């Protein structure tokens, strides 16, 4: 329960929550895309590789999202998914819609 509670706190206390690992090009790409919307003040990036319970975190992220890979991206507790999902939402206007409803972009 401790691992799940810790992950939950990250998702619930940050509007934009990104789970990442070290030297992860698609993590870096997704984080850069989000910071390009000036979301930094409401983002937390968690490096789950620098963590003794990486496998537990990944298993829980799969239970929540369908995949154990990083990056894993949540926006106001809603599952965006990975960087490819973020790129699809960004290119098709869904990302902007999301952020507008949250007051994060005009
Ligand atoms: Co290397
Ligand atoms: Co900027
Ligand atoms: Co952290």
């Amino acid at each position: 329960e401790a691992v799940k509670k810790w992950v939950n706190k990250i998702i619930e206390e940050n509007i934009i929550a990104v789970f990442a690992k070290t030297e992860c090009p698609y993590c870096i790409k997704a984080i850069s895309i989000l910071k390009g919307y000036n979301l930094n003040s409401h983002m937390h990036v968690e490096n789950i590789e620098k963590n003794p319970d990486m496998a537990n975190i990944q298993a829980y992220l799969k239970e929540l999202t369908g995949k154990s890979s990083v990056p894993r991206i949540f926006i106001n507790k809603d599952v965006v998914g990975g960087c490819d999902d973020l790129v699809k939402e960004n290119d098709e206007g869904k990302l902007k819609e999301r952020l507008q409803k949250l007051g994060l972009v005009n």
